[PDB]
């Protein structure tokens, strides 16, 4: 799909057998995901963004469903404002920048 | 032009005669720049990110060369890590994301 900016770039995600809707951004170097159920080891982290830094688990190898395309990546989990798509998974659904 | 995601989508902004460099976010609602000099009135406002909140200086209708497309608009000034491009200039660019 093609996509505007009008409207933020939301999209439905499926993650840990659960559906999601994540903003596709290009901005964010990673996948950063509100705080949800999902199985399997982690380690600490902290990440920042605009305001400041927060601190998230990372989850390596993750599947995760964005529009029907499938792809396997570290997902971190934490207490973010809005469920975000980074590079590092935008890459492998083969997304691009246009204009 | 079109833009793969392997690297983060760094441009080449003009905006008060002065050259810089900024990130294209499809994330970002707004487009946030680096303390900077830039002429006109403005006034105060706080903006929300991922680490929390912080104060920048909003500017109405300036203008911006992105890529040599030009654009006018409100721009946010402020203690921002990078410069961000957020969609009120990335519609008039007009820019998409493809996948
Ligand atoms: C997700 C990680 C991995 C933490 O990366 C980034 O945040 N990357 C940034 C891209 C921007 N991504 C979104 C992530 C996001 C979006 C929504 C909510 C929470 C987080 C963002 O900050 N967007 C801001 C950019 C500044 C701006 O637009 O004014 C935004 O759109 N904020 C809105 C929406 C908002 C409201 C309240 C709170 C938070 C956000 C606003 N109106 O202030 C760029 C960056 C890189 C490195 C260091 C600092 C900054």
């Amino acid at each position: 799909p093609q996509i505007t900016l009008w409207q933020r770039p939301l999209v439905t995600i499926k993650i840990g057998g659960q559906l999601k809707e994540a903003l596709l951004d290009t901005g964010a170097d990673d996948t950063v995901l509100e705080e949800m159920s999902l199985p399997g080891r982690w380690k600490p982290k902290m990440i920042g963004g605009i305001g400041g830094f927060i601190k998230v688990r990372q989850y390596d190898q993750i599947l995760i469903e964005i529009c029907g395309h499938k792809a396997i990546g570290t997902v971190l989990v934490g207490p973010t404002p809005v469920n975000i798509i980074g590079r590092n998974l935008l890459t492998q659904i083969g997304c691009t920048l246009n204009f």
